[PDB]
């Protein structure tokens, strides 16, 4: 699994469950859809892509924080958290993008490994 | 100011100086405002009360150029940052492989 | 000031007002300075250039009392925060189950 | 496993490997040693304690960031990151403490589950 996403909720002290994650890749010209999914009961999203699909490029991972907070009855500030990075440029790597969410703040970090 | 940006470096423990910041507003992204961080890591003067209407905004901080100037290989292209406005300070704390961003209303 | 503390609330998007802050210095923890956050979430006036010598300091922010006043059940007792000093701003961003803290030197 | 700790490195984009973690419990009078260990190659520390040992109380988890950064040739600011919470007060829970480290900043969050 070359691209994994893990999301935690700083208001509830829990995994962020059933949060939508969309991945786009930058096109020749615009953001083209690449892969999407929803976080699990552990806050994790595995199975986005495959080694064969995951080419070099500039990717955007957008986590739908607005829907997540609204469904919980919380007022979100950010529409979404938008993590943008160059992948695979010096060869294939495995990436984990972790995100910690609050209504008016988020943080995100990357773990990169060389398989 | 209706909108202020502050950028801090978590590796060196210093303000992030001369970092480019662009703000965009969602149209029916229209560039909306931009500048470069001061010696204090702050950017004031972006907009006015008149122009800053309710809507969806994106603040994008060119973190990649900042790290490269320092000789450090960064992960991200930029710390974007996207919110609905319904006085705002947007703060960003930068590391090579992480960032956090927060909004404060005064 | 040699030492400033700022506290922000990540749930409400506001400065954290009237939060108690205690600073301690490691002895051969001696209370060193303390106060309460202003309407801006800031605490100035903690110490002087004379008293603030190199050493190991702990800044402890009473986050539990802040959340309880708001009617929110918090995880932490306090966001402590412990560093070696060799002008410092200590910033803390608070959520019920998380905090982050950063130091900036000017 | 009622108490787990996971640590990531924001400078390197990696797990924080072989970082010392000490847990103390507040005593009747002072911090009494409770449990300690080192993070794994995945940045995780399992096996700190057992359900039988983990009683209600005020715990301090101290992560030795100073040694970790010094061994990597980086200048640390914080001596250590000191996470302090009441545990088990309304009954036993499982706790994960996650920490993201940089030289001049750290964040930490809790995931609490009711087994
Ligand atoms: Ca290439
Ligand atoms: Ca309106
Ligand atoms: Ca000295
Ligand atoms: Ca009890």
């Amino acid at each position: 699994c070359p691209l994994m996403v893990k999301v935690l909720d700083a208001v509830r002290g829990s995994p962020a469950i059933n949060v939508a994650v969309h991945v786009f890749r930058k096109a020749a010209d615009t953001w083209e859809p690449f892969a999407s999914g929803k976080t699990s009961e552990s806050g994790e999203l595995h199975g986005l892509t495959t080694e064969e699909e995951f080419v070099e490029g500039i990717y955007k991972v957008e986590i739908d924080t607005k829907s997540y907070w609204k469904a919980l009855g919380i007022s979100p500030f950010h529409e979404h958290a938008e993590v943008v990075f160059t992948a695979n440029d010096s060869g294939p790597r495995r990436y984990t993008i972790a995100a910690l969410l609050s209504p008016y703040s988020y943080s995100t970090t990357a773990v990169v490994t060389n398989p």
